């Protein structure tokens, strides 16, 4: 009440659907937690006059460009309504997969071996020398789009005769794309909230790797929590997640995915600061095992809401 707050649902990213699907998620956690929540789609209702609506706090609900970089962001520091997650440059950091790479190996943290292409280099022809560069990473390798979430554009190329394709697809996401050494070791996500670090999550596909469908439309997709890893590596890895979060300047509630190599280390592979909240998604499993319970969490979120 007169703290009417907004959940930002939808948009138009290729994560739209997804996102419509956590809004209506933490719609509802905010409604059970006592709050006057709305469904405010930045499709139709100009987030602009967000001010004039009489919001007095906004929930980033949003996934991806247009909601997850620094854009929006902006926006609302300017208007003067706080919002939930990462500050403005944490969110534009995060949200590049090749400028978070370079921030973290910056710093030495333990980033995969990687080899950059624009789509401008894409479409001239990248040196039959720039192969070279690409196949010193070893076999196979995957190719992602740059700024994507949900596993869009992503693509597995083993053998460098699978790769122009591989770049293709990548390149309908973005122009600046990111080819990257494949990690043979179980897939990691670990979930911040304020200060706090949720137990840790080992995720474990039914597929080659977390695609779109693993994450969302699959029941396959095999989730624990802890990771049930010993008390060593695991001390390794919010270590790991706490350093690469503070290194990228992110607050409030995020979600930092990790990996392991057959080098028996971590490998940051990219940070979100607008997780999902579906009923598949990742944050709200690890809140759960931290006994909380969905109303708690999205509240708790909203508690931190700067
Ligand atoms: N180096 C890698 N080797 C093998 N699989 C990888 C590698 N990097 C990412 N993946 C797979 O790709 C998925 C998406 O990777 P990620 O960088 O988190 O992108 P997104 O923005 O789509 O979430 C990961 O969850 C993992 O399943
Ligand atoms: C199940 C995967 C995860 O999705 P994201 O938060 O992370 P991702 O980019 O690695 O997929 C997603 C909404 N951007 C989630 O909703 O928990
Ligand atoms: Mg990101
Ligand atoms: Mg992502
Ligand atoms: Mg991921």
């Amino acid at each position: 009440m007169t703290d009417k707050i907004a959940v930002l649902l939808g948009g138009t990213s290729a994560e739209r659907e997804v996102s419509l699907n956590s809004g209506a998620a933490v719609l509802a956690g905010l409604r059970e937690g006592g709050i006057d929540a709305y469904p405010v789609d930045p499709k139709e209702v100009d987030v602009t006059q967000l001010k004039s609506m009489g919001f007095q706090k906004v929930f980033i609900a949003l996934h991806g460009r247009g909601g997850e970089d620094g854009t929006l962001q902006g926006m609302l520091e300017l208007m003067g309504l706080p919002y939930t997650g990462s500050g403005v440059m944490a969110s534009a950091l995060s949200m590049d997969k090749l400028r978070s790479k370079l921030l973290w190996q910056g710093a030495g943290l333990p980033v995969a071996p990687w080899v950059a292409l624009t789509r401008a280099e894409f479409e001239k022809g990248l040196s039959d020398k720039q192969l070279a560069e690409i196949s010193a990473l070893g076999l196979p390798v995957i190719v992602k789009p740059s700024r994507e979430g949900s596993s869009v554009g992503m693509s597995k190329v083993v053998a460098e005769n699978a790769l122009q394709d591989a770049l293709r697809l990548a390149f309908q996401h973005d122009e600046e794309v990111l080819i990257e050494k494949w990690l043979s070791g179980p897939e990691f996500t670990v979930a911040i909230l304020g200060e706090e670090i949720l137990p840790s999550i080992r995720i474990q596909p039914s597929g080659t790797f977390y695609d779109y469908e693993a994450k969302y439309l699959s029941d396959e997709t095999q989730y624990f929590c802890p990771a049930g890893l010993e008390a060593s590596q695991e001390a390794n890895l919010q270590a790991l997640v706490l350093k690469a979060w503070t290194t990228l300047g992110c607050k409030g509630w995020g979600r930092i995915d990790v990996m392991l190599d057959s080098d028996g280390q971590f490998y940051l592979l990219e940070a979100n600061t607008s997780p999902g909240m579906t009923s598949h998604s990742l944050v709200p499993m690890a809140a759960r095992q931290a006994g909380m319970s969905f109303s708690q969490l999205v509240v708790r979120i909203l508690e931190l809401a700067d």
